[PDB]
């Protein structure tokens, strides 16, 4: 059978990592960091996200406060609130929960935080400074994967890995990080990297998960990826967060059960990618913290 | 045996569309588009694509000049030039010929340009921008490899597409545009893509471009795709430009062979080259235009 991969096992380590970071930048007589979490609106999901990014700052020495603006909040309001958080040298990491009310301009708000406090890595100079390999604030969940290839010590240089999934802040930053040049200022992993997404035809996936080495689902669809997909031995990492009711669940997009028995690695949902992603977003606010960047 | 594309007439064509577009631009009023070039040093292949360049611009009635610098100078010399183009509202779009010598860094100059006259779209909010499927000036030669596939009527939606190389100008953009969504601002071409470079063993690319109804090379390395690499009928799109040897040049694919078993393939000279130049014009009227300002 595969190693079951424990997310919350090496988010935890990560976690342990920033607390330290965190204690000697306090004792080396400096701010402690402060996180804020803008959360619009009441989606469940959403409200527990920012409970888990709250709970995680706590443990790991970093100050936080999550302001709650209701849906009705004009895409302008929020400028301003932003805007506000911007000014206060007192934060040091903002981000706004996502997704947003359909009247809001996502783009638009992404790119009112200040990139040096953008610690979702998702403003517009972010991505373009990741997507040339530079340093950047990276997005957790590409970097939460990241670091579950590296730290269980899978190979990636010469590799062959597919994405299935392209959005901007999950996919495409997964398959950037991947496929990139080792010796760079932010390095990548020199993998062969293929990306799929929602026009791939089943066939198609089917004959490029079989050639990977590494097969990384960031679909959104349960069961996506199953075990004839799958070569023995690959490595398969599930970045799949579905909520699907029997009991309401959350499920992954691999089926579980079934490729653990193909798969030399693999991770669960929950339990997986999400605790990293939570522990990443760590990491980058310690970053926004020491203005390494600018 | 493959259609051969010329990427010559099709960029005759493109300039024409361009012509077109600058005369009535300046038959409507307006101020006559104009490109600075910034030439650094004497690479002889840089010398030639600057001509390559004016002579566009000529033929498609926009201005130019280019402004020669020796290798000698300072990084900071040259952010003073940009500076200045920057600054002249006469200047509509900006480019500086790659690559610099090696005490000037790239990046830093890539992003002195504005980005609303970096008709190379190199400056990394057109990077970002383009990244997320924005509007952006699109970088030439990407652009160019997308109005090849396009006009030549190559379908994108579904198929497989590799992409050898990965270089940031060049392969990250094509693979980018051909992967990202149809409906979105900047709409891309729905493939499946697969990139590859200097760490993909032999077997490995082969076992990618046989699958691919699209081939799209970007490396600099002859006879890197060779006729048994590709599936029968598939698209070859040759984005190298390899000095070989009176001093010959030469794509990445294995023309001779590959055209043999390809459905469609593009030469080296006179494919890929002459439409980066001719994408770079319709950079140049769209920022005289003040489109995505
Ligand atoms: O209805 C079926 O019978 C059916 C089931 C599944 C597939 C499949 O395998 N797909 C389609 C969606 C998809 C793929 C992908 O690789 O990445 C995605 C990333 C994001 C969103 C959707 C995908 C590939 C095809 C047909
Ligand atoms: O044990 C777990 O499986 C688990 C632990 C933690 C998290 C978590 O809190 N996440 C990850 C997904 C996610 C987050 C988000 O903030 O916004 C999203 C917006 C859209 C889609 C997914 C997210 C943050 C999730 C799962
Ligand atoms: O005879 C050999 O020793 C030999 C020849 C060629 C390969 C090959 O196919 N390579 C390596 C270089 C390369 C590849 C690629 O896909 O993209 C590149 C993009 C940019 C630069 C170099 C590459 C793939 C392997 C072995
Ligand atoms: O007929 C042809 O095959 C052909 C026509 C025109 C050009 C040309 O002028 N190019 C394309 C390559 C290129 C240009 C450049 O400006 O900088 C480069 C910097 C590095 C590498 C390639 C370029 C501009 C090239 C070939």
């Amino acid at each position: 059978e595969a190693v079951v991969i424990s997310g919350r096992k090496l988010a935890q380590q990560i976690k342990q990592e920033v607390r330290q970071e965190v204690e000697e930048w306090v004792a080396s007589g400096n701010k402690r960091p402060h996180l804020s979490v803008i959360l619009v609106g009441e989606n469940p999901a959403s409200h527990s996200y920012v409970l888990n990014k709250t709970r995680a700052a706590a443990v790991v020495g970093i100050n936080s406060e999550t302001i709650m603006k209701p849906a009705s909040i004009s895409e302008e309001e929020l400028l301003n609130l932003i805007n506000k958080l911007n000014n206060d040298d007192n934060v040091d990491g903002l981000l706004v929960q996502l997704p947003l009310p359909e009247h809001i301009d996502e783009r638009r708000i992404c790119n009112a935080v200040s990139p040096d406090k953008d610690v979702d890595g998702f403003h517009v100079i972010n991505v373009g400074r990741m997507c040339l390999d530079q340093y950047s604030m990276l997005p957790a969940t590409p970097w939460g994967v990241w670091e579950i290839i590296k730290r269980t010590g899978i190979p990636t240089l010469g590799k062959n890995v597919v994405v299935a999934g392209r959005s901007k802040n999950v996919g495409m930053p997964i398959a950037m990080l991947l496929h990139t040049d080792g010796a760079h200022e932010r390095p990548g992993g020199d993998a062969t990297v293929t990306i799929s997404h929602r026009y791939t035809p089943k066939e198609q996936l089917k004959k490029h998960t079989i050639l990977a080495d590494i097969v990384i689902s960031a679909a959104g669809i349960p069961n996506l990826i199953t075990a004839d997909m799958i070569k023995e031995g690959a490595a398969v990492i599930d970045v799949g967060i579905n909520r699907v009711h029997d009991k309401p669940k959350l499920v992954g997009d691999v089926d579980f059960e079934g490729v653990r028995q193909k798969a030399g690695y693999i991770t669960p949902v929950p339990g997986g990618v999400g605790p990293m992603t939570v522990a990443m977003l760590m990491k980058n606010t310690i970053i926004a913290a020491k203005k390494v960047l600018r």
